[PDB]
């Protein structure tokens, strides 16, 4: 069956991100095929990305763990099929 | 431009990995977007796949990584492109 995976890729802020059609695409495959996703960064930019994927689909069989940090720059996504 | 990821996945033995065409072809686009690719077990296993991905992966450009372990069972391999 599918290989095991863990795929942790560096984001940018939310509002330049939806400018980067290559990005947004990734991500959402990402998130297709994950059902853990881990967002790490400011809690409000966490909270940007983390709505965006749901509010376009992402199913309430995948489980978000939002980790906020201070004064970091950018977000991380990390997204397991376990 | 590219978006920076690391991605983590877990192999079979050697052989068993190479009669699954579905993974073989996921860890070539992996070799294929990388440029730093580490694995992770037996020696002797770790050296099947550095070989393997070094003859057929096309690239000229990736830099190899081996950590031996004393574990059986497979393989973990890690992708990055930085």
């Amino acid at each position: 069956k599918d290989t095991p995976f863990m795929v942790q890729v560096k984001l940018p802020n939310y509002k330049d991100y939806l400018l980067d059609n290559k990005q947004v695409v990734l991500t959402f495959k990402l998130v297709h095929h994950s059902k853990k996703i881990t967002l790490i960064g400011d809690a409000n930019k966490i909270l940007q990305y983390k709505n965006y994927f749901q509010a376009n689909g992402a199913r309430s069989d995948i489980d978000f763990y939002l980790q906020p940090t201070l004064n970091q720059k950018g977000v991380v996504m990390i997204a397991s099929n376990y």
